[PDB]
RNA sequence: UUACUGCACAGGUGACGA
DNA sequence: TCGTCACCTGTGCAGTTTAAC
């Protein structure tokens, strides 16, 4: 039992000597780090200036001398590591500084698949594709109570197309509409220009711009982004250019993929190891060991979670470990309870894609049949309804209308409604010209806005799904099916979950951040999600209906006292249950704001009850990776001899990095897609320190099973529904707060328990 | 906007301190 | 208002014939 980590052991000396003084205002660090620069390596913290002598020579320094044991602050070394990982690489030059950032020196893979593909082409070498290194320098407890620092290796690649505006012109590429970046970088400047509107032999027009309207075509080149570089591409090669891209993907896999990221690392630790990295001219560091997580010794930092349990009945007796295994042979978890066994829906389409709509929606209700067997029985048999009625409302609207699409839409919608009777549920077919129209216009979030006032939930639908040849859309009704089913109200299923303590309340929040376009400043708002332990389940409770930044800890504290009261009367604790709140989001609290929170709870409930609280963030861009070299993977396909997953931790592993935080593997290799997709990372769970309950093991796992919650798919989420519920329900509601005649007053009322968010 | 997964680019932002 | 450590957010494109047996 052995998870092996992409970090490497730092050897430190015991101790270091400093000299210290006190520094209260921090604005004197930046010219004091310039004074002494190569002679003192100096660091500001907690009111002091920290100063370590790096090189003899004046000028000197006032201030106490004092020894800094590296086991007790260990964040002086950290430190200092950064540069020193710069200095001990000379001819890799830093793009990224804290963690220190470089590119390999010789591979560029465009050229490397150029001619694996037998593809060429004047302008390919000017788009580029090189490997990116990190080494990210990180304390971790080797045990608990003992610390270290090691160096972590993470590997990127960087896309640019150096390729003059100019050039990409004169060889078809039209620039119109194109994102454009400068060409040289200050520091403290902006790097996004703007939109590119016409080329007039000189400088380029901007739309959209950040600042300058006009830039000359020597300061400008085109950002490097996917679509940059596809739309560049495929005008200059296709059909030829998608046999680049797998030529790409193939490079790519060859330094993303376990086993070659982990001889990756392993070159990385050998190449960081030949010398030792001078942390001054008279002190050491030397890489050592690569990192794991095992049990051995007095070390307990690898444990693997139970497989989720999705169950479909309230006994725990209908189980599966897969959702829609589950769904498919027992039907949902809320079958025999579900009131509206006969619903209508509205389908809301345009009038020249009817036949289209037809085979979709009769495939939808009466299933594909055993030649489709992701989705053979149909959406009634499937969840046990008696039958489905389409109430067939056509608009009359055209691809090629972008500016009045939406005010037919909801014409149609009206007209269609007030002639009919209450309808529960709508499907609303989009032309792929119109899915992403900015929202004054946006038939979508106009359509969503009116039948979400009217309390009618949707589930959209762009016409290039509609057309799925059948062996995709088979999977495109499973989860198609799953959202529609949990927004007329219904419970596909739960996951294991065995009570402990005799309540346990989850709730979540979410950000989104809305504009118009990427010059315009982005609005925050935000959502709340909240689940309930059952007898032997997870329930999801009730959504937030409001959504602004403003305020968002008192929104926090006021749904959690608002529950838990709700929760006392209807459940009657006794005198000395216990009671638990977990909160999730991607950020920690401010400690001011746990505080808060815990007092509010605590007086609440009272004393007849004993409160555990739990401060939960969810990361997953962090520079950890878990390598499980007894994994061989699975065939990419029936019969190949590729495979995926290579070297992928199973699903369910927890590794302990801290006596906070944890590292949870959640795609195995069942779940990795492709031979050539990476190696995961796997999820950072970290517990607020003034959390009252402590256990991030359990934590840890508690986020792995809601993952496994979500009913947006079949398939688990890349992250707990606490969180990622709440961000759907943020960017709707924040989109909506500006369509007109948007009303919110049906959330609590028709759609109180519709997931209409889905 | 059926989704999951991956990646890229851009924007910055959060928490802790004095 | 700054030092320090950290990584979050939006947008777009592509895929085992992607879709946990
Ligand atoms: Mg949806």
């Amino acid at each position: 039992r052995q998870l092996v980590s992409n970090g490497f052991e730092v050897n430190l000396p015991d101790q270091v000597e400093v000299i210290v003084r006190d520094l209260p205002d921090p604005s004197k660090v930046k010219e004091e780090r310039t004074r002494l620069m190569g002679y003192w390596f100096v660091h500001w913290f907690d009111g002091k200036l920290f100063h370590l002598r790096i090189k003899a020579g004046g000028p000197n320094v006032d201030g106490e001398h004092r020894a800094i044991r590296t086991a007790e602050h260990p964040w002086l070394l950290r430190a200092r590591l950064d540069d020193a990982l710069e200095e001990a690489l000379p001819k890799y030059a830093a793009v990224k500084k804290r963690p220190f950032t470089f590119l390999a020196q010789k591979d560029e893979l465009i050229d490397a698949a150029a001619t694996a593909a037998g593809l060429s082409h004047r302008l390919l070498n000017s788009f580029k594709v090189i490997p990116r290194f990190a080494l990210s320098p990180k304390i971790y407890e080797p045990v608990d109570g003992t610390t270290r620092v090691g160096v972590f290796v993470t590997i990127g690649m960087r896309y640019d197309i150096e390729a003059s505006l100019r050039d990409l012109l004169e060889a078809g590429i039209d620039l119109r509409g194109m994102y454009v970046v400068r060409r040289k970088r200050q520091p403290g400047e902006r790097g996004l220009l703007g939109r590119v509107r016409a080329i007039s032999d000189d400088m380029v027009q901007l739309f959209e711009e950040t600042d300058l309207a006009s830039v000359n075509v020597n300061d400008a080149k085109l950002e490097g982004s996917k679509e940059n570089f596809t739309r560049c591409l495929s005008a200059l090669l296709g059909h030829n250019y998608k046999k680049l891209l797998n030529a790409l993907d193939d490079q790519e896999a060859g330094y993303r993929t376990g086993p070659r990221f982990d001889d990756a690392v392993r070159r990385m630790g050998e190449f960081l190891a030949k010398k030792p990295i001078r942390l001054a001219d008279n002190i050491n560091a030397q890489v050592g060991d690569r990192i794991v997580f095992s049990n051995e010794g007095q070390a307990r930092n690898v444990r693997l979670a139970p497989k989720v349990e999705y169950v479909f009945d309230r006994t725990g007796a209908k189980s599966a470990e897969y959702a829609w295994r589950g769904l498919s042979q027992f039907g949902p978890f809320d079958r025999p309870s579900f009131a509206n066994r006969s619903p209508r829906i509205l389908v809301v389409y345009p009038s020249s894609t009817q036949g289209k709509v037809e085979n979709f929606l009769s495939a939808f209700r009466d299933g594909m049949g055993s030649n489709y067997s992701g989705f053979s029985k149909g959406f009634v048999d499937l969840m046990g309804l008696t039958k489905v009625e389409f109430v067939m409302c056509p608009v009359e609207v055209s691809s090629a209308d972008r500016n009045g699409a939406h005010t037919k839409y909801n014409s149609a919608i009206e007209d269609k409604l007030a002639g009919a009777g209450e309808v529960h549920a709508g499907i609303v077919v989009l032309f792929e010209d119109h899915a992403r129209l900015p929202d004054d216009r946006n038939p979508y979030i106009h359509t969503k806005s009116l039948l979400l006032t009217l309390g009618v939930p949707t589930q959209q639908v762009r016409m290039p799904t509609v057309l799925l040849e059948p062996k995709s859309l088979q999977y495109t009704l499973q989860n198609f099916s799953i959202a529609t089913y949990a927004k007329l109200n219904g419970t596909p299923w739960t996951v294991n979950h065995d009570k402990a303590i005799n309540d346990e309340l989850v709730v979540g929040m979410g950000l989104a951040e809305l504009s118009g376009s990427r010059t315009e400043k982005r609005q925050r708002f935000v959502g709340i999600t909240t689940v309930f332990a059952g007898d032997g389940s997870y329930l999801l409770g009730n959504v937030s209906k409001e959504c602004e930044y403003e305020g968002y800890s008192d929104a926090i504290r006021e749904s959690m006292t608002g529950i838990l009261r709700e929760l006392k009367k209807r459940n009657n604790w006794r005198p000395g249950d216990t009671v638990r709140v977990v909160f999730h989001a991607h950020r920690p609290l401010k400690r001011v704001d746990v505080a808060s929170i815990v007092f509010e709870c605590t007086r609440e409930i009272g004393s007849d009850q004993n409160i555990q609280m739990a401060f939960v963030t969810v990361s997953h861009d962090h520079p950890f990776v878990l390598i499980d070299r007894s994994e061989r993977g699975l065939e990419a396909y029936k019969g190949s001899t590729a495979r995926k997953g290579v070297f992928a931790p199973p699903r369910g592993a927890i590794s302990r990095v801290g006596r906070l935080t944890r590292l949870l593997a959640v795609n195995s290799p069942q779940l990795i897609k492709r031979a050539n997709t990476p190696l995961p990372t796997p999820l950072l769970v970290s517990l607020h320190p003034d959390s009252t309950f402590k256990d991030v093991d359990y934590l840890a796992e508690q986020a792995l099973k809601f993952t496994s919650l979500s009913w947006r798919s079949t398939l688990p989420a890349a992250t707990p529904v606490t969180i990622f519920y709440s961000e759907r329900i943020a960017e709707l509601l924040g989109r909506l707060k500006s369509i007109p005649n948007w009303s919110s007053a049906n959330l609590n009322i028709k759609l109180k328990w519709s997931r209409w968010f889905l």
